Parts: structure tokens; sequence; C-alpha cells
């Protein structure tokens, strides 16, 4: 990794050798195509899995779903010669990639559904979720079908960095920037193009010296557990708007709403969308310990105030 | 943060945004003009500290030494202009620093105040100040790097985080420092050190908030925490246990995973081990072909210290 | 100038301070906002120059034409408020800025100061100001000060040149020429021209000025550097070249529909001829006298044009 | 080619293609032909009646100093009595007469030593090396040199550089940097540093504008300096007898301590350069010049101030 870097704040121009981390969480992953190793071998594994009765594989990353989208036309016509007749149909869940609990099985009008909905035939469970791994540098072919059921994200594409008082928790579809002010550490950026559920591996987190009930992004949704994951006056956002499209976290009150500090709110509560079902705006909002600048999101339906901003549509993560 | 990397040959140039930490910043040892707060208030603070019975000071980095070396003239000038008897003398320890006990004291013939050097029998290191400096900013020069420093009125055993750095990538990680660089990679399992340059013997503990991953205990860490080293799973080499007693108090080290000329590479499962870190050579500077290592790895680890090759506690005669 | 640079052949990553020349020969000239010296004064200058009796003002660079097209409205407002009644309208030549021979005049039925006017019969290319303008600094992004000094050489505040071993680059906002040295001699491997100027390269911005004419590839008149780096073996000067076209480019490759066979029975030098005839057919038969084995060809508006040395066994009238 | 500058404070960049030259790139590891063929060439040169060599630049001398021991070892292995020694001229390298010859009782082949009456420079080899490759490798800019058997009095053109811009220019080299700018008409030098003393002429194909006559060039031609209109300071003619034989120089536009210069139309001029002080370390504040400028120029070399030929005490 030979290169240069410029920091206009610190006006430094060091070059040479080292370690660099990038911010490729935006629309830049479509540049390089994804070629799984030995597509012929994958057909045998798919055929073996169908024997038990597994409904299908629900992907965990947008890259995984794009791999299936690209290979749908390239693998469906392959096994036609072998006369196996296992049709592959790819559904389109937008960004609500959920967790399944099953690994692959060993080699010993049917349709192999992928990302099937909550149909009565079988639930989200009884499906393969995260039984895959990258070979290297995730030209090259980088895919591996392993039988190791793990409840974390794959660590060959992730990253993290600290450069003094800065911070960064990089990921292909996730990014969290942190900085230190007045001693404690705070969050000032957070984006997520999807809704994963693999927990951040402990080998890529910075400063594991915190417990639960004090972070901002819970570890279930795929948030790092670190001292750099915290905002003053806010606890873990269990009932937050984490089931949405590409998000963003802003430290500002929303256009039409306002927050009035009080002391008779209903504890934690649950988050509420800015626009209620009744169509009437409610400027009455109360807070207990949060700072007077509220936190604002930017996703599918717009503003979703956190749990602590109570009035006087709801998150369904659990 | 608006930088990027290059790859000669394949002709790849991917540019974007992120966080960058470099290794060649550990090459320009003497390129910084350290600036304290001011000649006046610092002299007043050290005079106040000496007022309540303090022998002297003790440098914590290889930067504070040059700061005092460059500002001793101004300190003496302030002492002369203040008509004060106190004076400071700066000796030259090679690279070894030890632990003090007190910070700069509270505000409200020739004097002696040893900034750093051989500790006389007058008093132990207890009657000294060790860690009272905080870096608020790193560099404001257009291309060069001038360092400003702050005053701290409390005793903290941790280093200062304004100069550190630690980044991880795909099967790679590094913990940077102006006088230290640890490089790791993961092959067939866990992580392991493949490059480790140490240039001084500090004694400030690496902050807990700059360690990439705390899934490790104080049982199998190569560089000890007290010597100054990250408490992270990236800071170890398989087959070699904690180096609680090693050649960390020497000239710039270059830990290498190879043997040394004139030596023997044999692994013995019964020879004595886990004692001290004895010198590889003898008084005459000649090789001894009797080295043994315990449960180890085939490529031995050899230090490059003052006298040349050194061996860890896993290798004994 | 502080910065960093790379070299894919030398494998360098040096940084520091020095001199930098860039390849901003793209459509970056439209980003600069041209602010002449006190547009109120420019009205008086134009009024004077008109009173002494000069037809128009054929700009030399695309920057000047863009400046005039942008500031015609403001100058119109100025001499409409001040009651001067000398109408100024900006016409549009494609890229064929020619040479006029007059500097501005000294200070002290509608008037028509046509800018970049076509060669009409009302008055010739004379009575036209050509190059009485001078960039000030930092080539308001870019200023401009009027002068009264007739000049043939280009304006030196925007040009550039650099040699870094065996490489070369004669830069300009609307020009580029990347030279290289192989087997001792120097050649040309890149050439672009977004327009057709006629200001000569100044002798203070040419590298290795030690050669005469009859050995160049782009003559001085078209605005070509006078240097040993401006030369291709087997070709003399391109006096009768296709230099009156749109953005050009020189290629060391025969055009797809044609090929050239080395021979010794051609019809002298003559003049350049397009590959395609008037009727739309392509001529596949070409010959040569002393040119090198790989033929050269341009790519402008009408398409491929071969140099003077290639003949077939109303066109470009540069002369 | 894909590099760019910076605009600190304005926080903007202009990154693209072009040509870049630099000053403070400042290590080096020169590699000759090979330990064998070079040994054969120098052996043949000794056989044909050449006393020794003569280094031309601080690169060739360093290469010889580094590789003389290996050359002697190859000589011992091949059983030849020739031995080479690398004396140390301070920073002065002078001219030879002959190039290397084609391939096919302790003898002495001094690399660059004294001018003893043993033999003059006539029987010496001066410039017979060409740098085929430059830079590369791990930021060491390794340099590979190929023997050349023809006599030329021009420097090696693969390590030079010369750029011009809007009212700025610079002639570059690993041991030379002339910086010119244009103010109120003509060009003038505003920075000049020479870390060596060579006698190779600047190549004619790397001079930015040769509209100059060889009578108004500040740095002369034989000493090694660009032949260009950018190479002069107004009011000063050619310094043929200058303080050029020193360690790293710095042409500065200022007076000297304890000395003052007054333009006098009576005293003579155009002589030889003399130090501002004397052999006893005493300054002489009686300096006069003919046509000069208000700020005097002074070379800062080994001995400190030196005044050009237009200033006499």
């Amino acid at each position: 990794d030979q290169g240069c870097a410029i920091n206009f704040g610190k006006r430094e121009l060091k070059c040479g050798d080292g370690i660099f981390i990038f911010r490729d969480s935006d629309d830049w992953l479509n540049k390089y195509s994804y070629y799984p190793e030995d597509p012929v071998k994958l057909a045998s594994i798919v055929k073996a899995s169908f024997e038990e009765g597994k409904c299908g594989l629900n992907s965990v990353d947008s890259l995984e779903h794009e791999m299936w989208r690209s290979r749908a036309d390239e693998i469906n016509a392959i096994f036609e010669e072998n006369e196996v007749d296992i049709s592959v149909v790819v559904q389109d869940p937008k960004n609500v990639y959920q967790r399944g609990t099953h690994p692959f099985s060993r080699i010993r009008n049917g349709s192999f559904i992928i990302d099937g909905k909550s149909r009565k035939e079988c639930p989200f469970s009884n499906r393969v979720w995260n039984s895959f791994q990258i070979e290297e540098f995730g030209t090259r072919v980088y895919m591996d079908a392993v039988f190791e059921y793990t409840i974390d994200c794959d660590g060959s594409i992730l990253g993290a960095a600290v450069n003094g008082k800065k911070s960064a928790h990089g990921s292909p579809t996730f990014w969290m920037g942190s900085h230190e002010v007045n001693g404690t550490w705070m969050i000032h950026t957070l984006e997520a193009l999807d809704y994963k559920e693999c927990e951040w591996p402990l080998t890529h987190t910075i400063g594991t010296s915190v417990e639960e009930s004090e972070m901002f992004m819970p570890r279930s949704i795929g948030g790092p557990v670190s001292s750099h994951n915290h905002i003053p006056g806010y606890k873990v956002q269990t009932n937050g708007p984490w089931m949405q499209v590409p998000l963003e976290v802003k430290r500002e009150a929303c256009p039409g709403t306002s927050v009035i500090i009080d002391g008779n709110c209903d504890g934690r509560g649950k988050s509420t969308r800015s626009t209620t079902d009744s169509g009437k705006v409610i400027p009455e909002w109360c807070c207990r310990s949060c700072t007077m600048p509220p936190v604002s999101f930017h996703g599918s339906d717009g503003c979703w105030y956190p749990m602590e901003i109570r009035p006087r549509v709801r998150s369904w993560v659990t």
C-alpha cells in the first residue's frame, strides 16, 4: 500500500508505506464484478441442500444479493443438461436482510426460493444465512462455501482506524465516524445502505471498554461495541428506526417539529415517526436527559425521532 | 484524508476518503521543533515544584528530551532575568526512562534540578515529576512539523493519544507511533507480528481506547503493557509467550524472524527456558553453537540491539 | 509550488517544492471568468479605436472569444447608458482565429464593432485588432489589461514547457505536444489543438532551441514550438497540412479504411488530401517516397487527412 | 505523471496529467555494468597507457568509492596486478582527455587523486558513463550505468530537468538548482545552489530558450551551466573567475557583515574574486563597484562571503 495522504486540518503531507482504509460505502461497489470460484461446484452443493428440504438461502449483504442477480442467468441454463430441474427464482427484498439459523449440509414445480418472505410454508428460520466466506481481496475469484455457522460479519472486507482523536468503522455497506470532544467520545456520522444482522467481529473494533445500555447502535443490528460508539444523553436504540433504506444520522431538530425539555416523560418508550397516521403535526415533544439538539434521521419515510423524544410508525425490530 | 494509494505494475490508482496512518513517519526521528507553552510560566511551575522538595524531572518520550535540549537556553535566560537561584541541568541517558510519582505541583547557592540522567543517591525517582505534558496539536508547518505542548496538573500513567495511530484492513493491521511501529498479518488462523521496530524504552502505558480489539488477556502478549504496548490480540507471535524480561532497554530494535550467523537452529523440548534474556555473544564477541528453544517455530526470532544479535527467553544456552 | 507527483516508468513518488505543468487541455477554458480591466474603461478604449477607424477584433485564443461573447451584454449596457451608440455584436467562428495586423489606438447608421467577424468584402482582415491584450497573473479568476503594442509572439503568462529527462511537454490552454527520445533522435508522440491560432511560440518558452525550419512537423506560423523536440523522421514541415480544422490529434497509425505501400514512384510532395473523396468513397491505394513505415494521420472534423508525403497512385489551403 | 499540487488554506486541488520536476527530493545505490566487464575495461585502459581516471559528478565518485574494493577483489581472483585507489578531492572534479577503450611490482591506477608530475590529465579518462536507468526500486532511485566508449563534453541527459511556467522557471539537477522569475521585463536569477564543481557542459537540448549570447551569462558555460536567457542577474556580466571551486554555494542577494558597498564611478573593476574578510579574519569595508545594483550579491561557500568580479576593495 504505497501512496500519499493530505489532512487539511493538520496540513500534513506524509507519503510512503503504511496502512490505508477507504470509504467505499457509497455507490462504488458496482465497479468490480464478483465471480464465485468454480460455479460448476456450486450446483452440486445446491442440489445436496435441496435434499433435506431447506427452503433457501437468504443473503446477508447487498454484494451477496448482486452475486445471485448476476449469476441467475449464468447458472440456471447450466444444470439443464444434467436434467436436475431445480428452478432458481430470486425475489427482491429491498434492504431488510434478516438472520437465519442453519449452515449448509454436507455432500452425501420445485423452486429454490431465495430471500423468501414470511410465507406459511416455512418462516425466516430453517434457512442458510451466513455460510460463506471470501477468499482474498474481497483476475481474482473470491468465494468459498464453508460449513461454519458464525454469527458475525466476514472480516476480510471490513476495517477500522484511529489517527489520534479521529475514528472510522468502515464496511462495504456501513460507516460510523467518531471523534473525541470534552474527554468523552461521540458519534458524528452513521450510514447504512442496508439492514444487516451480523455482529461486528471483536478483532476489528477500537477500544472495547464499554457495556450495553450505553451505546447508540445496538450490536444486534451490526453496530460496533466500543467506546467510540456513544452519544451523550442517549442509551441503546433498541426501538429505533433501523429497519429502513439507506440512512443517515444528523444532530439537528427536524424542520416542522420541536422538542421541549420536561421531566414527566414515559421513560424509554418507543420511537415515533414525524408524521402520524392522523395527518396532524404534533409540536409537543418531551425529553428527560437528552441534549437540547435532537438527532434526526434520513431514510425511507424521513424523520424518526429516537425513543427518548416522547410526545403528549413504530419500530418492529424485535 | 483526501489521499490514496498506488500499485506500480498493475497500474491501479483508487482514490477516495478514509483514515491514513503511515510508517515512514517513523523514519524522520529529528524533524520536529517542540514548543512548550511559554518560557515564563513553565519556569515558574518548575520553580514551584522545586519549592516543595522535588529533586527533578524525567523524560517520558524521545521528544521531551529534545524539547528540553532546545529550550534549556530559554529556561536559563528566564532564571537569570528572574534573579532566581534555581537552575536545571540536563544529562543524557541513552534511551532508558523510568517511572515517576508526581505531576507538576499545584499553583500557590546555585539551584539544582536534574531534568533527566543518572539518578543520584540523594533521592529516588519518587521525588521527581514524570508525566505532566499533553499534546494539543501536532503540526502547523506547511511541510515541516512543529509540535506544541500543554500543561497537565494530574498524574496519569497513560500516554497521550494525539500522536498515536492504529488501523486494520483485510488480514492486515498496524499500530503506529512516532518512535514505534508494529505490523501484523493473519495467515492460516490467528494474527502474528511480522514487523516490529522499537527505537526507545518508554514506560507510559498504551491507551485502552486506541487498541484494535480487546479480545486478549495479559497472558500471551509479546510486548508487555507496562513497557508500552497495545493490549490487543494483534500484539503476539504464536509459540512465544510473554516477553516480560527482554532486550527492550537497548538501541533501535528490529525484531526479525530469522536465525543469526554462526549459530545453531535446533528445537529441544527439555532444555532450560523461561528465565532471563541472556546476550547472544560472549565477552569476546564470538558465536556459541549450543542454542536451544522450547516449543517454538522453525524460524527463530532474533533481536538487533546494541551488540547485534540477541535472543528472547525462549532461547537459552 | 508544493505538491506530489508520480512516474509509472521511473517508479517515483517524490514530493516537495518545484515547478508543475498540467494537461488541462480539456474544456477547462470555460470555467475561467474573464474580467477585463475596469469594463467602463474598455468602453472608452473601444470608442477610441473605432474613431480611428478599425473594422473589428478577431480574437487570437478561444479565451478572448469567450470573454467577448460573455461581456458584450455588459459593454452594451455601458455604452447605452453613456450614449455612445457603437453597437457590438459577437459572431461565431468555429475555431479558425486568423491573423490581423493592428494594435489598439491611443486614447483621444449604427456603429458596428464586429468581434471575430467573417472575412467579408466590406473590409479585409486589415483594420482589425488581433493581439492587443495581456494576461496579468495566475494563469475574478483571470484578469486582462489592454496594451498598444503590436505583437506576433503569444502571451507568456499562460504557457508552459518542461523536460524531465527523456520526456517533454509544450503546454498551453489549447495545445499539447509530448515529445520523447528513442535511439538518440527526438520525436512527437502526442499532439492536440482545440483551435487554430497564429501566434508564434515565444523564444523564452521553448526547450532546446537549436534547429531551423524544413525539419519540423508543426511550423512556427501555426503556433508550433521552435525546438528540436518538434520533429518526426521522414517528414519535413507541414506547410500544406490540415491545420484549419476542429480539435485535432496526430496518430502513428494508418486509418482503418486505407493502407500505404512504401514505393519510390510517387508524385512529389504536392498537398494533403483527405482519405474520403467528394462522392463518399475511400481510396485504398497509397504510396510513399521517403516516409517511415508507420504512416501518420490526423483526426479533425472531415475525418482522416494524410500528410504531404502520402499521395494517391479546395483541400487544406493553409500554405 | 498522475501527480498534483496543493492549495493549503484554500483547500483545493488540481490533479491530472503533465510533467513535474522537484528540488528537495534529496538514498542512492549506483550499480555499474558488472564486477567483471568493468574490471576488464579498466584493465585494458591501464594496458593501453592511461594512468587513471577522473570523476565528473558526485555520483560517479561515490560509485567508485563504493565499488573499488570489489573491483580489487575481482582483480585478485582473475590474477592481475592492477590496483585502484580512490583519493578524495574535496568537491573539485577536473577534466580528462580520453574515453574508455573497447574490450580487447604493484601497479597504480588512481581514480581521482593528485596532479603529480607522474603524468598530467592527458593520460586519464573523464566521461565514459551513461545512465540507462534512473530511480526505480524501493525509494532508492537505484542507478545503473553503462560504459560508453566515445568522448563527449556534455553531461548525462537522463538525470536533468528544466521547466518554465507563467513568469517562473527552474533548471534542475541532483546537485544544482537555478530559479528564475520575470519582473519588469527581463528574467533574473533569484536562487542558485551548486553542491559540486563539475566541468561538463549543460546539454543544448535541455536549455529553456537559447536566445542568449555567451557574454551575459552569470554561471559560465565550461563550468557547467545552462545556455539560456534565464541565466543572468541584471547588471552583472559573466563570472569566469568566480568562487565556483567551493563546497555548496548559495547565491544570496544581500550585503555582508561589517561591510558596505557604494557605487563608485571612479574605481576600476572586472578582476578576480576576493573574500570579504582576509587571511587574518578582518573585514574590509571599502567596497566599490561600477554599474551594479543597490543590493549586492555574495556567494556563501566554505569561507563565507565572496564577492564577484565586479566588486573590488
